[PDB]
């Protein structure tokens, strides 16, 4: 079978992004925002990523068996709308607009509940039968927690927790009042790094042997002005927080920069003071989530743990999982957030009509790539001198091992926020300047931002303490004693990296590279960071790559065969 599965929509939602099945594999899987070079893609159908995954399987709508949306938008327009209006051809018709998707008549279109598409999407790739299964998000239509028994190719729902009380709404808020801003949750759990933890109830938490309880709020509370409890969440966790935390909301500042000849948005106080906020909210996430996953794989009899939701990113908390006594293997997918859904929702359906699905396999190199000559043509606008070295690999090993920064722009674009080897930039694992370097003088950002390193999977047995594949960079774990101050720039003082494994087959030429660099200084291990200026997402196409390697004092871009100097 050949489906198309979708998530984004133009009102009210997310992190739109389009997966093509065929025949239970990846064809072709991207997000909206690397296409518009709007970040989250927001509200808007996944019109770009979907037309992506169509051509680069030559295939059209009418070759696919069945398009497949991964929410129950039904039932979210009845419940919080008062109503449905569209036919299945009207939806499809937003979903895949025609003047882009040229139909000789409809797909068969399906809903599939968030959560369970959130499922599938870890599930059917994990490469295991069985598992207890954790969804912890923002929310779905209803729910914020599912907890399910994923055997036998069946994903069977035991308990849901409802929206109000949401981990996922409580880390945005705080997020939102340290000044990170909402959107930005990961940087708080980098920030949670350099705080000390008080009390990890916050005053609001109860926690249990089976998860948590919020006394702050109704668990049945419920926006009438709305169709999710965001805004209600919001409301209790500011007020809150103010009353309990010694600093009000950090406030967001909109003023003219003359040097910039803009107004700029900036935070009125440096988020680095909420550190102790962001601890705290951190060890409340991970005590809660310890609970549902001890609960969920006693109750399932488990012990393997599958994670998705968007709290599915918070590599920190992941990391303890894993080294809980009741879990033994754990998978989370590179797309645990709702941009995973389209995937998820695909594989639900492709799963529904017979089809088998293949494991992710270790990459996640599924969006666009470009050849030699399209980077080449990329290359001739802007007038550039470049070379075509006869071993790129080896030059580019050299530079990093010489305390260069080198753009890496190779294969199909990485999903996912995490640059693994497809989009990154480059630098000295070993460097005790890197770090600063690169947060500093490279991105312009805050000083107390973590770098992680890319590794050959062949080393990774003698570098970290676990010997498993660790994909994806969504898991932090140990390195072992002989490494913990090799690698000063991906590794904390706590001796803790957030890695990527790499294997041959997954990455040939970064593979490669790896292995030249090991030569050169020991270890084929380097920094692997994403290959993106504030506020643009990860760079996509070749000239996407050339202009910001043209904006960021970078020494090198390697793209395609072709390297740049500056
Ligand atoms: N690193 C992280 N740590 C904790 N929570 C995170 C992290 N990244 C994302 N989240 C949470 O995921 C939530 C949204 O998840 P997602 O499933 O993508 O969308 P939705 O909740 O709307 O279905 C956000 O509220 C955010 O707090
Ligand atoms: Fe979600
Ligand atoms: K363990």
């Amino acid at each position: 079978m050949r489906v198309l599965g979708l998530n984004g929509w133009p009102r009210d939602f997310h992190d739109a992004s389009a997966a093509l099945l065929v025949d239970g594999r990846i064809a072709a899987f991207a997000e909206e925002e690397r296409f518009t070079r709007k970040k989250h893609g927001y509200n808007t159908a996944p019109v770009q990523a979907a037309a992506f995954c169509l051509a680069q399987a030559g295939l059209t709508v009418d070759d696919l068996d069945a398009v497949a949306f991964g929410w129950d938008l039904p039932a979210m327009y009845r419940e919080r709308l008062g109503g449905w209006p569209h036919s299945d051809s009207e939806a499809l018709d937003i979903l895949l607009p025609r003047d882009v998707f040229p139909r000789r008549t409809d797909p068969p279109l399906h809903f599939v509940q968030h959560h369970l598409a959130h499922a599938a999407s870890a599930y059917y790739f994990s490469g295991e039968d069985r598992g207890a299964v954790l969804i912890v998000d923002g929310q779905g239509e209803e729910e914020c927690v599912t907890l399910a028994h994923a055997e036998g190719g069946k994903i069977t729902v035991l308990d849901t927790v409802p929206g109000a009380w949401s981990l996922g709404f409580f880390y945005e808020h705080v997020s939102e009042y340290t000044g990170l801003g909402g959107d930005n949750p990961g940087k708080l759990m980098g920030l949670a790094a350099h705080g000390t933890t008080v009390d990890e109830t916050l005053s609001a938490f109860a926690f249990d042997s089976d998860g948590y309880r919020l006394n702050l709020i109704d668990p049945q509370a419920r926006d009438p002005e709305d169709w999710d409890e965001y805004s209600v969440t919001e409301r209790a966790w500011f007020a809150h927080l103010e009353r309990i935390y010694r600093l009000p909301p950090n406030e967001f500042v909109r003023r003219y920069d003359p040097a910039k000849g803009r107004v700029v948005r900036d935070t009125r106080r440096d988020p680095y003071e909420y550190r102790d906020l962001a601890a705290t909210a951190q060890a409340a996430l991970e005590r809660a989530v310890f609970g549902l996953a001890d609960s969920v794989l006693a109750r399932t009899g488990e012990r393997t743990l599958f994670v998705a939701g968007g709290v599915g990113l918070n590599a920190t908390m992941n990391g303890k999982l894993l080294t809980r006594s009741t879990v033994d293997k754990m998978f989370v997918p590179p797309v645990a957030s709702d941009i995973g859904v389209s995937l998820g929702a695909a594989a639900a359906v492709a799963v529904e009509l017979g089809d088998r699905i293949a494991p992710m396999g270790d990459t996640a190199a599924w969006g666009p790539e470009f050849s030699p000559d399209q980077v080449r043509a990329a290359l001739d606008r802007t007038g550039l001198a470049y070379r075509e070295p006869a071993n790129l690999e080896r030059e580019v090993a050299a530079l990093i091992a010489s305390g260069k920064v080198v753009g890496w722009a190779q294969g199909r674009g990485e999903v996912g926020p995490r640059a693994l080897g497809q989009r990154s930039l480059l630098g000295s694992a070993h460097s005790p300047t890197m770090r600063d370097h690169i947060n500093l003088r490279v991105k312009d950002r805050e000083w107390w931002r973590p770098f992680a390193p890319s590794m050959l999977r062949s080393v990774s047995d003698q570098v970290l303490e676990v010997d498993a594949d660790f994909p994806y960079m969504i898991m932090t774990t140990k390195v072992r004693a002989a490494y913990a101050e090799r690698l000063p720039s991906v590794v904390h003082e706590d001796w803790s990296t957030r890695p990527q494994t790499v294997t041959e087959a997954s990455n040939p030429r970064y593979h490669r590279m790896l292995t030249e660099l090991g030569d050169l200084v020991g270890d084929p291990v380097c920094l692997n960071t994403a290959f993106n200026d504030r506020g643009e997402p990860i760079v996509s196409s070749p000239a996407d790559a050339l202009l910001t390697f043209s904006r960021l004092p970078i020494d090198a871009l390697a793209v395609g065969p072709y390297l740049v100097t500056k």
